[PDB]
């Protein structure tokens, strides 16, 4: 059975993350150069500049990097005409029209058994004196809730421990992959599929909240160098 | 004596509201025309367009309207060079550099007895049976809480009644004032100074939250037609 929460913290729905994705055509040798280009066109957005000088995560990420171009995802409310005009000045052309995320409304999640997470680019988590290229459930829940809170400030502090009591992670197998960040830096992380299974006791409000955390992580990326395109995930329900 | 909260919803600080203010020189006849100009220069920001279509509160407000110009406050992260260039195209000159709110850090509030709230433009609250140009404490608290949640979207549902247990409002006197919105609509609202006094039982965490609510209300405006410049408030501690 379902028991619905009456309190102020989990008795109300939380906002669904929103973002914009812009596709860019043009050759750059490394993700380092794509990231630098995006900082350059956002020089008059104070929040971006402050984050960069504080070496905090920027409100955007490079995605789908290759030799022909890349995508930019951002949760800032951007004037897209200005983005196109500034990229064109720098020799880059935007392709198609901006994509506004989320694209579709969600159905009710009653009877949703779990969520599939595909790590599409190599992923690793950073720690003092060593990044860890391995999947840890609690570490991943901390990452995705931090990404949700960056997009949606003002959320109360969720307890990681209490979320984990209602979920189980499994993986048939994960594999390794290499991601070249700069001429001199290549990192080896994990890739592949993890299944997030809800326990039968999962409060119904928590399924939707977990989906929204995963949507935020799909926007921001997971783990180290997420703004460079590491830790890119696809979610399936 | 102070008793500190251990629970997750009031035991952690919430974000301070941030905004940008841009001052514009240029005559337009009515606040209506200023509002229209701002919508026009934000035509490629999907969030603003969608909110305008749904008749939701925009994420900006006209302030300081006079014969020779006005100001725009917004809590969007704006590329301010683009805003200046688009205004200049319409014949408006931006004065000086953008102002980033808040300008200063706050001190500890343990000694703070209350807050002075000055209604600098006419203020009124709207209802189906007609606008009410009168100060009501609970209505004001609901207004400022909603403003804070519009700037800081994840903010949980606070109890208005619980907040009101800890504050007292007073005024020496309040005055009336007229605010012309269009060539065919002028509204009469109240103006003047209200004092918000914290009771001695006020939990420490709540003084800072209330100040943040008032800072959000200073950015957004209070009551009807806030985006047109009505209900502008100035806070002093
Ligand atoms: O990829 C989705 C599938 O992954 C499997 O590991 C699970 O057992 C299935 O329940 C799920 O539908
Ligand atoms: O620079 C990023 C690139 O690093 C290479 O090692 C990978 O094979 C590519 O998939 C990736 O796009
Ligand atoms: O401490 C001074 C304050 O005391 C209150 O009782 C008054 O209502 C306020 O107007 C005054 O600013
Ligand atoms: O249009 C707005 C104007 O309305 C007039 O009625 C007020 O006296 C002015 O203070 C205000 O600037």
């Amino acid at each position: 059975n379902l028991y619905f929460q009456s309190n102020a913290m989990t008795g109300y729905p939380y906002p669904r993350p929103q973002a914009v994705k812009i596709q860019v055509k043009g050759h750059v040798p490394y993700p380092k150069n794509a990231l630098a280009t995006v900082y350059d066109i956002f020089r008059d957005i104070e929040t971006v500049n402050k984050a960069h000088e504080a070496k905090e995560a920027p409100p955007f990420a490079i995605k789908d990097f290759n030799m022909n171009g890349f995508a930019i995802t951002s949760y800032l409310a951007l004037p897209t005409d200005t983005v196109t005009e500034r990229l064109k000045t720098k020799g880059f052309h935007t392709v198609g029209q901006p994509i506004y995320l989320p694209q579709n409304e969600l159905p009710p999640l009653y009877g949703l058994k779990g969520v599939t997470i595909q790590f599409r680019t190599p992923t690793a988590f950073k720690y003092n004196t060593g990044y860890v290229p391995e999947f840890y459930g609690p570490v991943f829940i901390k990452s995705i809730t931090e990404s949700y809170r960056r997009i949606i400030p003002g959320c109360p502090e969720f307890s990681t421990s209490d979320i984990l009591k209602y979920i189980r992670f499994t993986a048939t197998d994960l594999q390794k992959g290499k991601y070249r960040l700069t001429e001199e830096l290549m990192v080896t992380g994990f890739k592949g599929k993890v299944y997030l299974q809800f326990k039968l006791s999962t409060p119904p409000e928590l399924k939707l909240l977990i989906l929204y955390f995963l949507e935020a992580a799909s926007i921001c990326g997971v783990g180290m160098k997420k703004a460079w395109g590491m830790g890119d995930i696809y979610i399936t329900i």
